[PDB]
């Protein structure tokens, strides 16, 4: 069976929620449901980082981080969908996955995901990243009610997924050290406590798994295949040895016009085998412009949606004109961020800085006025950062991984309501100083050194 048609290709670098959705034009598009969720990322993964920037990988360590990076997610990845699990999205060294299910099955579910979880850590055993840094990672696990958000224009489309699980699962995972398992509380409560041996975590009512420990008539594969009946789109019969069934789509155009507004234009050029295959790996200069759009805690998921749309809206037409995309797209804790960049597949203009900088004071006037929009936080970092396809064949995405990325990241959190820059971004454009204010340094999470901060007051005194 020949399966290696360009629409499976797009279909690699979507998840089985959009693949096997049969939703309608309209943007925004929303949809509920219940399921289970595992944050997934990997320790010492940001010390590789830095170590392949170095001289020592000979120009070669973008294509080299890539493969090591991709060895060990690739097998996260396999595990997590033999487990029936659909990977949602990936993010450098982390990646969303779902067992969507009625909620009669999410009791059963859980015990498979812990199980899955379980299986993961095993794989990183006796493990390491290199001689004397050792390899694991740490998941959070999440169950309930989850909405669906799909928005974009007549050419992209970009979705979300939303809610208290979500919420739950991040917070979650933040909790795990090094080879934890910890549960949200709701997926404490919804579980099998008769099977699963939890801790306490101290001052968080999440819990820490310690063992599964089943009745002693259980059987596990038997009880998976049990579990395999609520899973509309499991592998089987004929098909029971590939790892997606998105493997056996076949050419069909109206279906492959939706996917393919998902994917980025340099990825859909090397899926047309115009572009070679590797071009896309590489340690780039580019300035990262990470939007954050941050909503009431009791808004609803309806009056969110449009609200994201009328903002997307804006912010696509200004890339457009800036020559910027949008990298990633998440949502947690009443904020939905984009992760904005500027210079990578040869969208390379020499003032990338001046234009990231006015690109990202029009984003924040715009959607300052966006109705629900309660406050609207711009990070603006330029430096080297890691690009490339990260996951597995059958499931991977296009990705930027960097400390940069980092920084842009807490710094529009950790300074919200402004346009912030980093130093590189502040020297380097063509602006005046009066333009700028130098910030108070604030310590953040996950960065050493900030180097000089400022805020991009504007052209005006208002
Ligand atoms: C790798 N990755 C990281 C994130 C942020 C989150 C992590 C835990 C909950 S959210 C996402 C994501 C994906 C989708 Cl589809 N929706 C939303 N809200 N977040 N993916
Ligand atoms: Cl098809
Ligand atoms: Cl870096």
């Amino acid at each position: 069976e020949f399966q290696d048609w360009p629409i499976v290709r797009i279909a690699a670098h979507l998840p089985d929620l959009i693949v096997y959705g049969h939703f309608s034009p309209e943007r925004p598009f929303m949809d509920y449901f219940d399921g289970v969720l595992m944050f997934v990322d990997i320790s010492g993964f940001t010390a590789m980082t830095e170590k392949f920037s170095s001289a020592m990988y000979m120009d070669r360590g973008a294509e080299q981080l890539v493969e090591i990076l991709n060895y060990h997610i690739s097998a996260i990845v396999e595990k997590v969908l033999i487990f029936g699990g659909d990977i949602l999205k990936f993010a450098g060294d982390a990646l969303l996955a779902l067992w969507r299910v009625e909620r009669k099955q999410l009791k059963n579910i859980i015990t498979v995901v812990i199980k899955c979880s379980l299986e993961i850590h095993g794989l990183f055993e006796t493990q390491e990243w290199e001689e004397g840094l050792d390899i694991r990672v740490k998941i959070g696990l999440a169950a309930g009610h989850i909405s669906m958000l799909v928005f974009g224009d007549e050419t992209h489309s970009h979705f979300l997924v939303i809610g208290q699980a979500v919420d739950d699962v991040r917070l979650a995972q933040n909790m795990a050290q090094m080879n934890d398992v910890i549960l949200s509380p709701n997926c404490w409560q919804l579980c099998d406590r008769s099977m699963i041996e939890i801790e306490s975590v101290p001052d968080q009512r999440a819990v820490k798994v310690n063992f599964l420990k089943p009745p002693p008539n259980f059987n596990f594969d038997e009880f998976f295949t049990k579990c395999t009946t609520f899973m509309h789109y499991y592998p089987s019969g004929e098909h029971k040895n590939l790892l997606r069934l998105a493997c056996t789509l076949k050419p069909d155009p109206e279906l492959e016009m939706s996917l393919q507004k998902y994917v980025m234009e340099s990825i859909l050029k090397q899926i047309d085998n115009k572009q070679l295959q590797g071009y896309l790996s590489e340690l780039r200069p580019v300035t990262i412009v990470f939007v954050n759009l941050m909503f009431e805690d009791q808004d609803k998921a309806e009056e969110i949606g449009p609200a994201i749309q009328d903002a997307y809206m804006h912010i696509t037409s200004v890339l457009k004109i800036f020559q910027g995309q949008i990298n990633k797209v998440f949502m947690f804790d009443k904020g939905c961020s984009f992760l904005c960049v500027f210079g990578f597949p040869g969208e390379k203009v020499p003032d990338e800085l001046t234009h990231a900088l006015e690109c990202a004071m029009d984003i924040f006037d715009f959607c300052s006025q966006v109705h629900k929009i309660q406050t609207v936080s711009i990070g603006v970092a330029s430096g080297i950062v890691f690009c490339g396809i990260v996951g597995h064949t059958v499931r991977h995405e296009y990705t930027v991984i960097g400390q940069k990325v980092n920084l842009a990241a807490r710094m529009m959190m950790y300074y919200p309501g402004i346009v912030t820059c980093d130093s590189v971004t502040y020297n380097g454009s063509n602006l005046p100083a009066y333009f700028f204010k130098e910030l108070p340094k604030k310590v953040m999470k996950g960065v050493a050194d900030s180097g000089p901060l400022y805020q991009y007051w504007g052209r005006t005194e208002k």
